[PDB]
């Protein structure tokens, strides 16, 4: 038995790089991790093989900003390769990014 | 200009002793247009009508006390240090991140 509560979520269109190349909405959640106690995981819901989640713990994954409303993410290996986000609007997308910076500390 | 993010918290004066009065106020971080990438906080007037205050972050001392109350202590001259009491752990921790964050 363990825990995992959601800090914040937005929606983001969500293209990978590798593939050039069509991008869908997806919702991105940054909660707790159940696993590790004071630290946070990055989830995006859907995206996996199966629509399984993607998920990570924040401290493996690479987050950047590439304008108000486009980021990218890098996971680390096993997964989609780099990923694109772009966000239907840059206050969204900038407060995402804030707690995602201070999830990380 | 703009606000990043907004929390409410019964914020208390502790510089006037035990019994001075907790309201619910709006504390928010907005872009600072004179730093690009860096933020202000603003704790919002007790009524509408009044003045808000503002520091950029960095001026303040920030300090989480618990799972629902923290601490501000903003430079000299202005309220005193700040006891911020609130309605949720949730709401409490978000913000908290976000603090920690728009921090340099």
């Amino acid at each position: 038995l363990g825990s995992a509560a959601v800090l914040m979520a937005v929606h983001a269109a969500v293209r990978p790089l590798g593939a050039g190349a069509e991008a869908q909405l997806r919702r991105l959640q940054l909660s707790a991790d159940p696993e590790r106690p004071g630290r946070f995981r990055l989830e995006l819901l859907g995206a996996g093989p199966g629509a399984v989640n993607l998920e990570w713990p924040l401290e493996s994954v690479s987050y950047t900003i590439r304008g108000p409303t486009q980021h990218e993410l890098q996971p680390p290996p096993g997964g989609p390769g780099t990923l694109s986000m772009h966000f239907l609007n840059p206050q969204e997308a900038q407060r995402w990014a804030v707690l995602v910076r201070g999830a990380t500390v």
